[PDB]
């Protein structure tokens, strides 16, 4: 779990994210993709840019990284309280999304990359610890939806 202290931190940061949550949300997945070309060959309309992104991988990745940053954002501002279900989110990425979290490790290094690129000096030790525990939290609870959903029970 995460504590008060670590909450309010994670907010802090997370509030850096969602002033530029586009930016954040693109910067996060061309980073994703470029380190591992499996997350990128994963997104059809992404993939097309088979060489981990021709240096443009935008409009539809700032769509996708918005929506993807607010749903992960609605989840750590639920401090805890599982984004009221996460179960549909659960549900796409266990059936489409090929199974295994896996990948959710994969964004979660690019979050934290992202974080201490773009926010040094106070992306410290303790925040990044508290937003990888966040993310390991998300990831738990995706693994627990999975067993609800009947797929990794
Ligand atoms: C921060 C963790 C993530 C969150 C919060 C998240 C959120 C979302 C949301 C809200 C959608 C749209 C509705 C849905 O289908 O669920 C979506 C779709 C999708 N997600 Fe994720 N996702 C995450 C991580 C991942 C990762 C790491 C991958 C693959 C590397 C992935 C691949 C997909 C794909 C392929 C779609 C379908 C739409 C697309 O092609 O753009 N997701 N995601």
């Amino acid at each position: 779990v995460l504590s008060e202290g670590e909450w309010q931190l994670v907010l802090h940061v997370w509030a850096k994210v969602e002033a530029d949550v586009a930016g954040h949300g693109q910067d996060i997945l061309i980073r994703l993709f470029k380190s591992h070309p499996e997350t990128l060959e994963k997104f059809d309309r992404f993939k097309h840019l088979k060489t981990e992104a021709e240096m443009k991988a935008s409009e539809d990745l700032k769509k996708h990284g918005v929506t993807v940053l607010t749903a992960l954002g609605a989840i750590l501002k639920k401090k805890g309280h599982h984004e009221a279900e996460l179960k549909p989110l659960a549900q796409s990425h266990a059936t489409k999304h090929k199974i295994p979290i896996k990948y959710l490790e994969f964004i979660s290094e690019a979050i934290i990359h992202v974080l201490h690129s773009r926010h040094p000096g106070d992306f410290g030790a303790d925040a990044q610890g508290a937003m990888n525990k966040a993310l390991e939290l998300f990831r738990k609870d995706i693994a627990a939806k999975y067993k609800e959903l009947g797929y990794q029970g």
